[PDB]
């Protein structure tokens, strides 16, 4: 069976757009995308899936993942200014201007409880929701609210499995699951 490449995979099967902020994310902070291309591909994937995200209510989420970091924080800022929103201790992904608070999406091919755990443990905010999806189709919410209906996110963990498969197909699924932290 041959071993593809994951730099080819990337830039096969995610919107270049996505690659170009994905390629951005990486310079910006101090990575060589031709040596981490595992974590290219999981910077690729999250992006994607905090797009769909947004794009399952329109007009109702605020980007604030893929941006330069000062431009995310100076976003964050005049939310938190025109909303009354708390500030946050770490940069989240979306805003929610429905449920008026900041969203954390974590994309994981660890345990989803454990994940979560991790991640409630370190935004130390009861204020920012956190959504966790993993590539098997679990998921994981604070206080058990996805924000989102049934159909928009089978749609996103669609778009995980998809991913995972294409991986597989090409031999780089092994690697990929196991670099997790
Ligand atoms: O873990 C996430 O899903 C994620 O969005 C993390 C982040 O946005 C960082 C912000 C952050 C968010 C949440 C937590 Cl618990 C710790 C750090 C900022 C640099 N960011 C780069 C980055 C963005 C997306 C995916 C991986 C890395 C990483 C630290
Ligand atoms: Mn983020
Ligand atoms: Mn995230």
């Amino acid at each position: 069976g041959p071993l593809g490449s994951m730099e080819d995979f990337v830039r096969q099967c995610f919107n270049p757009m996505i690659v170009e902020l994905a390629e951005k994310t990486m310079k910006e902070y101090g990575e060589d995308l031709k040596i981490e291309t595992n974590k290219f591909a999981a910077i690729c994937t999250h992006l994607e899936v905090c797009f769909m995200y947004s794009d399952a209510s329109k007009h109702r989420f605020e980007i604030i993942e893929g941006r330069d970091r000062t431009m995310a924080w100076t976003v964050v800022n005049s939310i938190c200014n025109t909303t009354g929103a708390e500030k946050p201790k770490f940069l989240p992904d979306l805003y929610d201007y429905k449920e008026n608070r900041f969203i954390e999406i974590g994309v994981t091919r660890r345990e989803v409880h454990i994940y979560y755990l991790e991640k409630a443990n370190k935004i130390k905010s009861e204020k920012t929701h956190i959504h966790i999806f993993s590539f098997t189709g679990e998921e994981m919410a604070t206080k058990a609210d996805y924000t989102l209906d049934e159909e928009s996110r089978a749609r996103i963990k669609t778009r995980l499995f998809t991913i995972r498969q294409e991986m597989a197909s090409r031999g780089l699924w092994d690697s990929f699951r196991q670099s997790e932290r």
